[PDB]
């Protein structure tokens, strides 16, 4: 689409020990923001360990963009409460995507991003080459909230027509 | 593009009782085609009941287009052998994708395509609203071969941009 390098697939896997925002539980959904783009998972009802396993799909024009991720507690007839947020860099994953990864076996670890004061990794993050595809695993520790983390996996979808990688 | 309705995610699940094309077995892969777009799954060795569990993501510009599908047996030092062909319409899926289905319980069946003499359905194919997504499960009986069917699921991907539906 005349800048599009392709499509970043953010597999939102699960939230672990998310914060309580209705008495006893929460109705968490995730909002992803990058540039003008804004994607949301479904609400999962009354579960602070929600298993979304939901794919959000963004278009990439910048190899060097931030993905902001925010969790909210859905309240149907009132205001939704904040449940924390994180952000992560996609540049390490895009750099790795232009790397000629043929030949390397399944399970080849190609880049490692480490937890820093300034990033939201709870663990170090593995850009792993597996089954012919380049995948990055993320455990994001949410900011600005008393507990919780979200597990995600980045994957990549090529778009025929676009500017390419 | 600008012309894009969205992306059809075709999940190739597995093959069942596929035909033998190496003396005693086969190394089958699935190839898919819509318009000028062609995609294939990876090869499974020596298995006439392969579990592919692989996505093939196509660009949809034409609601009324048809997906062609074939299975071939990979031969390392020869022309690959035929294992059958099928095809299916995306129109009933796309039209139902337009429906406003929130509030409906996960598991609601929304349309049912019947098997007919002229289509390749082994079973009536249902379009179901599950986990906040419209999905269509297909069992495709392979043509021009002595046995085999392919199980697949249709999912839709909407792109930020796009004509959309
Ligand atoms: C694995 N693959 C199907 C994607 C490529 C190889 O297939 P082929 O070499 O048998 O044609
Ligand atoms: C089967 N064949 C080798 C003759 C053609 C298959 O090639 P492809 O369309 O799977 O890339
Ligand atoms: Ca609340
Ligand atoms: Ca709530
Ligand atoms: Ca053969
Ligand atoms: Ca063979």
């Amino acid at each position: 689409m005349d800048d599009l390098l392709g499509l970043l697939r953010i597999r939102i896997k699960r939230g672990v020990n998310l914060a309580v925002r209705d008495i006893s539980s929460s109705d968490p959904y995730v909002v992803v923001k990058m540039g003008k783009q804004k994607l949301k998972t479904r609400v999962i009802n009354k579960d602070v360990n929600p298993e979304w396993n939901e794919d959000l799909t963004l278009s990439v024009t910048d190899s060097n963009l931030t993905v902001l991720l925010t969790v909210y507690d859905h309240d149907m007839f009132s205001k939704d409460d904040k449940m924390g947020d994180a952000e992560f860099e996609i540049s390490p994953y895009i750099e790795a995507l232009r790397m000629q990864l043929d030949g390397l076996p399944s399970g080849t670890i190609v880049t490692t991003v480490k937890p820093s004061r300034r990033n939201c990794l709870a663990e170090e993050s593995r850009v792993t080459w597996v089954d012919g595809k380049l995948v990055q695993d993320l455990v994001l520790r949410l900011r600005h909230v008393e507990c919780g983390e979200v597990e995600a996996q980045l994957q990549w979808i090529d778009l025929p027509g676009s500017k390419g990688l």
